[PDB]
């Protein structure tokens, strides 16, 4: 089976359901921009993020008083058809690679699965959409219809290696937090990945190293996809609940804070150092919110519509949420089931088990220093492919995670600017 059943040229002529012009609702004015629908509930546009944020409206750098260290700028990069046609390629590619294995089949379930909530509504009695929850596509008549959907697979902005994630927010409610959920917004290019060092007392050292191994970028997609997961469920870890590290000497010595969420999605050594008096915290949060979630649900016998029944709505979020359903008809939340699904979107679906599935070298613990960054290209089959990523069978690339090593596969990488030095 197959995750994307069409293979996408981005010359394909529009038809407004899969290939079509789209507006994003409530940002600001902006220009209808061609996106593809690879996924039931998953769309891909390829074009730089200018529109989630009015604030980063100019892909230029800024004046260097926010600035990152770990930045790279280059304002025509994704400009071209030829560049936007390799970008929907290699995302295509990439989320193959993640459905060919367990673990991916299992996050990627769980993401179309997860819908939005339907808590828009003032009125208890009644069940209603969230507006920001959507993308407008033009019709082939010109007019626009709303279509509810879970994740788009956007360019990055103006700096290119910060790959986050953006969500509409709500002056009432925390819909990445309350468990309700949100329409997810991931930057994202398959044409840049970074570079680590193999032995861990290098790579946590923030004067040495070159980035001789290169991150698989579909290692760096299922960590943004993980942070989607969280957040599509509404049990993101607030921001601002920050671990202080007290393990790495120059970390405090530049008091480096890292939130819970960041800890959380690598897995592995680095979640045991979220205390387990929070993490029980945490987790009564979510089960409260659950519950709410089941009662609104009990509480509504209406519905804002004609695109879906009652029954439909109510029977997604129970199995979105994997309520109970008693001989009354009204739903629950059972401990057994709750403790099991927010394991999995927590414990299972982490970095560090995606990278035993994948059989590739990766940074041991998300508290390191970055190396450089690299120019690559995994469209073309003899560079990068599905089951093997850069690690390609019955070659010299093949062991030893060969493909992977810059200095061995020379050709298939281009270092940018390195970044050891800089801190
Ligand atoms: S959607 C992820 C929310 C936090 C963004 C931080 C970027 C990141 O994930 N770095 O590993
Ligand atoms: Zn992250």
């Amino acid at each position: 089976m197959q995750f994307v059943n069409k293979q996408f040229n981005y010359k394909d002529p529009v038809n407004g359901v899969d290939i079509a012009y789209i507006k994003i609702p409530n940002v600001g004015q902006m220009q209808p921009v061609k996106a593809f629908k690879i996924h039931n509930k998953i769309w891909v546009i390829p074009e730089r993020d200018t529109f989630t944020n009015p604030e980063e409206g100019d892909l230029n750098p800024p004046p260097e008083a926010k600035q990152v260290p770990v930045s790279y700028y280059d304002s025509t990069y994704l400009s071209t058809d030829n560049e936007k046609d390799n970008y929907l390629k290699g995302v295509t590619k990439l989320f193959e690679r993640i459905y060919s294995t367990d673990l991916g089949r299992m996050l990627l379930t769980s993401i179309v699965r997860g819908i939005p909530f339907w808590g828009g509504s003032t009125i208890d009695t009644e069940l209603k959409v969230i507006d920001t929850n959507c993308i407008n596509v033009i019709q082939p008549d010109g007019s626009y219809r709303s279509e509810e959907l879970n994740l788009v697979i956007i360019g990055p902005s103006a700096d290119i290696i910060q790959f986050e994630c953006k969500s509409f927010g709500h002056e009432v409610l925390n819909l990445t937090r309350n468990g309700y959920g949100s329409t997810q917004y991931i930057r994202f290019s398959p044409d840049f990945t970074f570079g680590f060092e193999e032995s861990l007392e290098v790579d946590t050292n923030p004067l040495l190293g070159a980035g001789k191994f290169a991150t698989d970028p579909a290692v760096t997609l299922a960590h943004e996809l993980i942070h989607a997961g969280h957040r599509l469920y509404g049990i993101a870890i607030n921001p601002n609940r920050v671990f202080k590290v007290n393990t790495n000497a120059y970390y405090e010595m530049s008091g480096l804070e890292v939130s819970f969420e960041e800890l959380r999605t690598f897995g592995g050594h680095d979640a045991k150092f979220i205390d387990s008096l929070q993490e029980n915290e945490f987790r009564l949060y979510y089960y409260n919110k659950f519950k709410d979630i089941a009662s609104t649900l009990n509480k509504a016998k209406s519905i804002v519509g004609t695109t879906a029944s009652l029954q439909y709505m109510k029977n997604v979020f129970k199995e979105k949420y994997l309520l109970s359903e008693d001989t009354s008809g009204k739903f629950s939340v059972d401990k057994l089931k709750f403790d099991k699904l927010y394991k999995m979107l927590t414990e299972i679906y982490t970095e560090d088990n995606f990278v035993k599935f994948f059989k590739v070298l990766n940074r041991k613990t998300y508290l390191n220093f970055d190396k450089a960054v690299f120019k690559i290209n995994i469209v073309p089959k003899v560079n990068y492919t599905i089951y093997d990523g850069f690690n390609l069978r019955n070659t010299n690339l093949a062991a030893n995670f060969n493909g992977q090593n810059t200095e061995i596969n020379n050709m298939n990488f281009t270092k940018l600017k390195n970044f050891t030095g800089l801190f």
